[PDB]
């Protein structure tokens, strides 16, 4: 307690979400989960042991997996994280994740507030 409807957190946290989605071409990499088996990159998962991407949060949200506000953001943080320790920080992928990450303290703040 307090106790959240998934409904609430839903309405609140995904237009956090949303502003990440509208990133172009920031959010490319992040929309679908991590295929190592495409790129051919087997060590990812040795190194990423929680794979997380925006598809994913989105479908939590979706399903009513979120039972607080802040496994929202933690799971945001594990695909921020995830990245910045998988990837070089020459690589566009590093460089969209922290803009990314800018993009989201900025929008997750106030719904925090809200949401208590
Ligand atoms: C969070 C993503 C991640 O850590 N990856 C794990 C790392 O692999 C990648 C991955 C993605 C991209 C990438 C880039 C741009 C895109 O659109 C503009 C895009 O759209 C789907 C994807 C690139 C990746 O790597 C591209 C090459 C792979 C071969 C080695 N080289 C250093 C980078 C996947």
């Amino acid at each position: 307690k307090k106790i959240f409807k998934p409904e609430e957190l839903r309405q609140a946290l995904m237009p956090t979400l949303e502003a990440l989605y509208r990133q172009d071409p920031e959010s490319l990499p992040f929309r679908q989960p991590v295929d190592p088996q495409l790129l051919g990159i087997p060590d990812y998962f040795d190194i990423v042991k929680n794979p997380m991407d925006l598809s994913t949060i989105k479908r939590k949200l979706d399903t009513g997996q979120y039972q607080e506000p802040w496994q929202y953001v933690d799971d945001v943080w594990l695909m921020f994280n995830n990245a910045w320790l998988y990837n070089r920080k020459t690589s566009r992928v590093y460089k969209f994740c922290s803009k990314l990450a800018e993009v989201f303290e900025q929008e997750i703040d106030p719904v925090m507030q809200s949401l208590g």
